């Protein structure tokens, strides 16, 4: 019966996950499967997504509440998932799916790693620590890495999303996060990582804090850097996790006009929190 799905197998075969539940795979649109999964880890329950964009096909672009290319200015800058799906809608781009992006810090509210959006330079004092980037070149060229790598490329550089915590480099699963204190617990995760190839993407979303029926506690990094490896990611980042953690995809309604519905459980007791940018996933123009 369990696992039935190449994406279950893969976390059975890498030792994260047992006692397989709920393994279910759709198509979002052709160029983005969607695996949703219930398991154990290590004892524990658990509740994920997997996304399998493929880049031939699709690209991504980070986005801001407003679709707007300046660093946030308020309370405003920072509205639910949907939200920035919508406005980046209104301003051209058709969204597929999408994820809450980077770590931002308060008082005043400005995100903490390298942020580019459509060459523009949102942030490029990254805090310390806050070392790990998901970016494109003009060129169209996806990669995760550093940021020093990515600002290296100068005016090539198109997009920037940061993070914080480098979950494999080169194939090989890392475990180098003793520096980021209570993060080290298990949490809910969002976290991206590309093929070897850099044609595929994966974007993972677990939830956690056991606010629904799935009782999902939440992971560490080692074990979601190891699930990562398993379905194939080369070099894989964490993202901003906690109750940040969201996940959309479009929904087209009869009629043609699209929803931006939340699939996940937002780990804020269930209510989807104010995020500052994100992730979309759209298509090439
Ligand atoms: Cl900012």
């Amino acid at each position: 019966g369990m696992p039935q799905t190449a994406i279950g197998r893969q976390l059975v075969e890498s030792g994260m996950a047992n006692d397989v539940t709920l393994d279910n795979e759709s198509v979002v649109r052709d160029g983005i499967k969607l695996n949703e999964l219930a398991f154990k880890t290590f004892g524990e329950s658990q509740h994920i997504f997997v996304a399998t964009i493929d880049l031939n096909e699709l690209t991504f672009t980070p986005a801001t509440k407003d679709d707007k290319n300046v660093p946030a200015t308020g309370p405003e800058s920072s509205a639910p998932l949907p939200i920035h799906a919508f406005a980046a809608e209104a301003n051209g781009k058709t969204v597929w799916l999408g994820v809450n992006g980077d770590y931002y810090a308060d008082n005043p509210r400005r995100v903490m790693g390298l942020f580019y959006k459509d060459g523009v330079c949102i942030n490029s004092q990254y805090f310390e620590g806050h070392d790990e980037v998901l970016y494109q070149l003009k060129n169209g060229e996806t990669y995760v890495g550093q940021a020093d790598e990515a600002l290296a490329h100068e005016a090539n550089l198109l997009h920037a999303l940061g993070g914080y915590g480098l979950l494999v480099k080169d194939g090989v699963v890392q475990n180098f996060y003793e520096e980021m204190g209570d993060l080290q617990n298990t949490h809910p995760r969002t976290s991206v990582g590309l093929s070897q190839d850099r044609k595929t993407m994966y974007v993972f979303v677990v939830d956690g804090r056991r606010k629904d029926s799935f009782f999902a506690l939440g992971l560490t990094l080692p074990h979601l850097a190891t699930m990562m490896k398993a379905v194939g990611c080369y070099n894989a980042i964490n993202l901003d996790g906690g109750g940040s953690t969201t996940l959309i995809i479009r929904k087209v309604n009869d009629g043609g006009k699209p929803t931006f519905p939340i699939l996940n459980t937002p780990a804020d007791d269930r209510v989807p929190r104010k995020v500052t940018n994100s992730m979309l996933i759209i298509e090439k123009k």
